[PDB]
Protein backbone atom coordinates (compact mmCIF):
# COMPACT_ATOMS: atom_id res chain seq x y z
CA UNK A 1 0.00 0.00 0.00
CA UNK A 2 1.28 3.20 1.06
CA UNK A 3 2.15 4.17 4.24
CA UNK A 4 5.45 6.33 5.08
CA UNK A 5 6.90 5.50 1.35
CA UNK A 6 10.06 7.41 0.55
CA UNK A 7 10.46 9.11 -2.68
CA UNK A 8 13.28 11.32 -4.23
CA UNK A 9 12.40 14.51 -5.87
CA UNK A 10 12.68 14.06 -9.49
CA UNK A 11 12.93 18.49 -10.16
CA UNK A 12 12.38 21.35 -8.73
CA UNK A 13 8.82 22.13 -7.86
CA UNK A 14 8.32 25.41 -5.67
CA UNK A 15 5.27 25.16 -3.72
CA UNK A 16 2.95 28.03 -3.83
CA UNK A 17 0.33 27.76 -1.59
CA UNK A 18 -0.35 26.93 1.93
CA UNK A 19 -1.05 23.38 1.62
CA UNK A 20 1.35 22.37 -1.17
CA UNK A 21 4.84 20.73 -1.01
CA UNK A 22 7.92 22.06 -1.89
CA UNK A 23 10.22 19.47 -3.87
CA UNK A 24 14.42 19.61 -4.57
CA UNK A 25 15.76 17.42 -6.91
CA UNK A 26 18.25 15.62 -4.94
CA UNK A 27 16.05 15.39 -1.82
CA UNK A 28 13.78 12.94 -0.43
CA UNK A 29 10.06 13.41 0.46
CA UNK A 30 7.91 11.01 3.02
CA UNK A 31 4.54 9.98 0.73
CA UNK A 32 1.92 9.21 2.80
CA UNK A 33 -1.68 9.66 0.93
CA UNK A 34 -1.05 8.80 -3.17
CA UNK A 35 -4.11 9.27 -5.18
CA UNK A 36 -5.75 7.72 -8.15
CA UNK A 37 -4.21 10.69 -10.46
CA UNK A 38 -1.76 13.14 -10.33
CA UNK A 39 -1.99 14.89 -6.70
CA UNK A 40 -0.09 13.21 -4.15
CA UNK A 41 0.30 14.02 -0.52
CA UNK A 42 3.64 13.71 1.42
CA UNK A 43 5.73 15.55 4.04
CA UNK A 44 9.55 17.16 2.97
CA UNK A 45 11.32 17.90 6.42
CA UNK A 46 9.59 21.02 7.18
CA UNK A 47 6.05 20.88 5.57
CA UNK A 48 3.46 18.90 4.86
CA UNK A 49 1.14 18.77 1.72
CA UNK A 50 0.49 18.20 -2.12
CA UNK A 51 2.70 17.28 -4.73
CA UNK A 52 2.62 16.52 -8.26
CA UNK A 53 3.72 12.68 -8.77
CA UNK A 54 5.44 13.16 -12.11
CA UNK A 55 7.90 15.42 -9.83
CA UNK A 56 8.93 12.24 -7.76
CA UNK A 57 10.58 9.12 -7.78
CA UNK A 58 9.00 6.13 -5.65
CA UNK A 59 12.08 3.51 -6.12
CA UNK A 60 13.48 3.70 -9.48
CA UNK A 61 10.61 3.20 -11.97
Amino acid sequence: GSLNMPAYVKFNYMAEREDELSLIKGTKVIVMEKCSDGWWRGSYNGQVGWFPSNYVTEEGD
